[PDB]
């Protein structure tokens, strides 16, 4: 069925989370509230989505209207590239917490391996500042310590960066949460984080279609599309089936009932293994650059070749 994976902590992860990339503030509350019904157990979010507080607010009527308990739910925030000094680290998790309105996440990430200077809402490269992730890592694991985070991970950290990290940090990092989807398949680091007992997480799991400067071309795949066929699926349910069976969660966001309805609805049924094979030759093409932290002059990563360490 694939419901869920242990992390290196020992928790629980559930399998399927909403997504809340581009979810406005006045959709997103409807749409945890009609995930939450409909039985995803896991929301993904972030400070920087700008929609904490809406979500924040609809947990607090799920728990006080008994829908669900907190203990069943598993909610990640993340660390904005803001707030990697390690005194800005605990600051950002408790304005997290209290939008949010909980007293811990289930998991909290450093979201980009990046430092960018406060006070710009718009990203300019003159605000790109060197970057610590040993001194962060270390202001997480505080995090983990004290139970404010009960699970500490990363985000957008190519396999030499995780390694690099795994190396001297006392806590290993539970999650990687990476682009993931049969376009941009991650063979290389989901072996690497497997060796390592780390989870891969995969975003963008239906490949971004609704974000303007992408391009929207992984549900349009024709291997994909002749498999949704065949197996009277959409092609949305295999691509986020296609995830769960190469063995990591997906991040499906939808502000759509419908949708919401449709995506979770992943474990009833499974992609037959000859079917499954034939995935292994659509082309490869990873859609989210991290173009914003990389600059000739003014970044610590001077292409995006460098931001992946040539994972591209
Ligand atoms: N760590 C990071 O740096 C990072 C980066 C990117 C994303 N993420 C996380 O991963 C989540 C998922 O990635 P994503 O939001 O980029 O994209 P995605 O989940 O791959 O795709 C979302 C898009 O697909 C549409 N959609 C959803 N279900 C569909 C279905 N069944 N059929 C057809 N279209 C469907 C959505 O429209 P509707 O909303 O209208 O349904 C939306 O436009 C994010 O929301 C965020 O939580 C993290």
């Amino acid at each position: 069925a694939i419901t869920f994976f242990k992390l290196n902590t020992g928790a629980k992860f559930p399998s399927v989370g909403l997504g809340t990339w581009q979810a406005s503030p006045g959709l997103v509350g409807d749409a945890v509230a009609a995930a939450v019904k409909i039985g995803y157990r896991h929301i993904d979010c972030a400070q920087i989505y700008g929609n904490e507080k809406e979500i924040g607010a609809v947990l607090k009527k799920l728990f006080e209207d008994r829908v669900v308990k907190r203990e069943d739910l598993f909610i990640t925030s993340k660390l904005w590239c803001t707030d990697h000094d390690p005194q800005d680290v605990p600051e950002a998790l408790n304005r997290t917490l209290k939008d949010l309105q909980l007293e811990y996440v289930d998991l909290y990430l450093i979201h980009w391996p990046a430092r960018i200077k406060k006070g710009s809402v718009g990203i300019k490269p003159e605000n790109l500042l060197p970057v610590d992730i040993p001194s962060t890592w270390k202001a997480m694991e505080a995090l983990y310590d004290s139970g404010k985070a009960r699970a500490i991970g990363v985000s957008n950290f190519s396999t030499k960066k995780l390694a690099d990290l795994l190396e001297l940090a006392r806590v290993p990092p539970a999650v990687n949460q990476v682009e993931c989807h049969p376009s941009w398949r991650q063979t290389k680091l989901q072996e690497f984080c497997k060796s390592k007992g780390v989870h891969l997480s995969a975003y963008s799991p239906l490949g971004s279609p609704g974000t303007t400067w992408l391009k929207s071309d992984v549900l349009k795949n024709p291997i994909l599309n002749m498999v949704a066929e065949k197996l009277g699926k959409s092609p949305a349910q295999v691509a986020l089936r296609w995830g769960l069976q190469m063995g990591h969660s997906v991040l499906p966001k939808s502000t759509n009932e419908g949708r919401i309805k449709e995506n979770f609805n992943v474990f009833d049924w499974s992609i037959p293994d000859y079917m499954f094979a034939k995935f292994a030759e659509i082309e490869q093409a990873r859609l989210v650059t991290g173009s914003f932290l990389v600059h000739e002059t003014l970044s610590p990563y001077k292409s995006i070749e460098e931001l992946w360490d040539g994972e591209i």
